[PDB]
């Protein structure tokens, strides 16, 4: 689970940290979880965890995390996104959370796939999930009712 980010005085909330973006140059570490854009059946964005990454050709090998096993993947930097690696206080950085009504790509409950939602209402409180309303064609008006989705698991679209 995430740990609260802690900064000193004049120190930013750091990449990675909530919604603060990574670096253009950074690369995930193995055993690193991101989300990755694989083929479907249609494209889609999973829960993955890194294995390796190639400076030479730019890419990644990733794991889909499933319980039966692991299914490997080769893709560009430009089809993962690290997850943060701290939660955003709310009552310190409030600044770094993703602010109502944001489209963000965020993982759907039980499951391993993310997918486009609109931030409903972000933490209050340091322990407290995003509220968020999911992109969803089966209803008319086109959205979820609010789902919670922690910290860890909402990401820029």
């Amino acid at each position: 689970t995430l740990p609260l980010w802690i900064g000193k005085p004049g120190d930013k909330p750091p990449p990675l940290c909530g919604a603060i973006p990574a670096s253009g140059d950074y690369v995930a570490r193995p055993g690193d979880k991101v989300a990755a854009r694989v083929k479907a059946v249609d494209e889609q964005w999973i829960l993955a965890e890194v294995v390796s990454y190639s400076h030479a050709t730019n890419k990644y090998e990733v794991d889909d995390i499933d319980e039966e096993g692991k299914e490997r993947h080769t893709l560009s930097r430009r089809r993962v996104i690290p997850l943060p690696q701290w939660k955003a206080n709310p009552e310190t950085d409030p600044e770094a959370l993703f602010q109502k009504e944001q489209l963000v790509l965020a993982l759907y409950p039980q499951t391993t796939c993310f997918y486009r939602a609109l931030i409903h209402a972000p933490p209050q409180r340091p322990q407290d999930d995003y509220s968020v309303l999911f992109e969803d064609t089966s209803y008319a008006d086109g959205y979820s009712p609010p789902l919670n989705v922690a910290q860890r698991y909402v990401v820029a679209c």
